[PDB]
């Protein structure tokens, strides 16, 4: 892979996946909360010449729509950027950040990739087709 | 919805969405770590007059593809008994099961739900979708 969107909600994770696949191209999605663990990636990937878009933060982290949209804004900024071979990485985040950033990356026509490794409740849909 | 297919890893938050859905149908998909939490929801379920539909077990949690084969063989099987509006609740379980079951639901034409509220050793890095 010569490019790699992140969702990001700790940092250690990705930057293990940089050591792997070695792109020369990197985003990253975040929630304001998971902003610093985001640029923590981004700092590591900068010192090592990874070309570094983003983070972009995701106003409501249980709205997948949300986190589908940046997904798809980083994916064309990276195509733009010359990278042909992008995948997107969805590990990171809440459930709907992964669920928005697969919606991008199917739409896109992009590999994507996972590291194996009450009170509050509300019940919300995800998707209706 | 009347029919409800859950992917299972604790038996708390089913519970409590069965409680707010009131469902005629159930469906239940668990890996071996979590099949007992899912007999325990279904326990609680037949109790209260739902028709309940496995748990079926997936061998490899982290391969989506068995997710997505057996929350499909579920709805299918939910269809074929009388219940037509169903939604998939996907909290629970790994990001894969939740992704397959996201994959099932979508082939299938239901909603999809979810309820809002690491050692690197060793890690694989699988590709879950090669479009």
């Amino acid at each position: 892979w010569e490019g790699v969107v992140f969702t990001v909600s700790n940092e250690s994770v990705p930057r293990w996946v940089m050591a792997q696949i070695q792109p020369a191209y990197m985003g990253l999605v975040a929630t304001q909360a998971s902003l610093a663990a985001a640029e923590a990636v981004a700092a590591v990937a900068r010192r090592r010449g990874i070309e570094v878009h983003g983070p972009l933060q995701v106003a409501d982290p249980n709205d997948p729509a949300a986190s589908r949209s940046q997904v798809a804004l980083l994916l064309s900024e990276l195509r733009r950027a010359g990278c042909r071979e992008i995948a997107v990485d969805l590990t990171g985040g809440k459930l709907p950040m992964s669920l928005g950033a697969f919606m991008a990356a199917e739409e896109a026509g992009v590999a994507s990739l996972y590291v194996a490794t009450m009170r509050t409740a509300t019940l919300r849909q995800i998707s209706q087709p």
